[PDB]
DNA sequence: GCAAAACGTCGTGAGACAGTTTCG
DNA sequence: CGAAACTGTCTCACGACGTTTTGC
């Protein structure tokens, strides 16, 4: 449980509400008990020419990594234990993304107990349904409705 | 001289490096001693549905206004005296737009002294030439080189 | 003459995903 | 079977300007 500075979290909080993104997805995968994977990721996008800023995040936050995708670069943090630790300390300073942040935290908490019941998985599959609305979604496909392919 | 909260500044700073934009322009206007106006402006843009955040900024920052422009809305601060006071307080916490913040501040200071010498005005038109380089410009027209219409 | 407000839009820099592969 | 990586992309939501008008 690595603890972060308050001035660090305050700034970042504003930058996250700015260019950050708190994604939560249900990815269809046959290798999973319920045919879908619950992906949770914290993104931070920026012009590759400004990648150094992204790289600096991997150092300051501790975990995570930075991917390159042409003209733009993202800083990705998908590791659940660390991510839950980050959003726990960050959540109190967010103003725009503070709802999804706490939703993602909620999902992480119920992830183990959602691997058991098909009814719970579907309910957690609903939390993410909420995050997507709160975000500015436009290219979403796999929703909790489709996850009801459980009826077999 | 209104003093802003340190935590308000810490958060806003990240958000400014996020969705904000510190601009400086040279607008061709015949009504001016040198045919050009030195326009300075602090912008903050968000989806019109998230405008409420911009209206909140008008309260917290004390000055400024919010304009509508379709799907998007901007919070604009163009007043010199209050702007200078705001950036002077914000500058230390910025991380991506600190250079331009200060350049703008440099400009404001030498604004009344550039209204006099066509040489001073051409030098300041240069500070702004620097801010644009620092920003992600791609629609710029009137630069200091063009300001050299002073050759009459 | 000039500070500041109006008003319009080019071209992305981003948000928010998707789909597939790897690893243990 | 799952956590987490790797790879790809639609559609903006933004940045950063430009032109014109106030009115004192
Ligand atoms: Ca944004
Ligand atoms: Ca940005």
């Amino acid at each position: 449980n690595t603890k972060y500075n308050k001035e660090f979290l305050l700034y970042l909080a504003g930058f996250v509400d700015g260019d950050g993104s708190i994604i939560a997805q249900i990815k269809p995968n046959q290798s999973y008990k319920f045919k879908h994977q619950l992906s949770l990721t914290f993104q931070v996008t920026q012009k590759t020419q400004r990648r150094w800023f992204l790289d600096k995040l991997v150092d300051e936050i501790g975990v995570g990594y930075v991917r390159d995708r042409g003209s733009v670069s993202d800083y990705i943090l998908s590791e659940i234990k660390p991510l839950h630790n980050f959003l726990t300390q960050l959540q109190p300073f967010l103003k725009l993304k503070q709802k999804q942040a706490n939703l993602v935290l909620k999902i992480i908490e119920q992830l183990p107990s959602a691997k058991e019941s098909p009814d719970k998985f579907l309910e957690v599959c609903t939390w993410v349904d909420q995050i997507a609305a709160l975000n500015d979604s436009k290219t979403r496909k796999t929703t909790s409705e489709t996850v009801r392919a459980v009826l077999d």
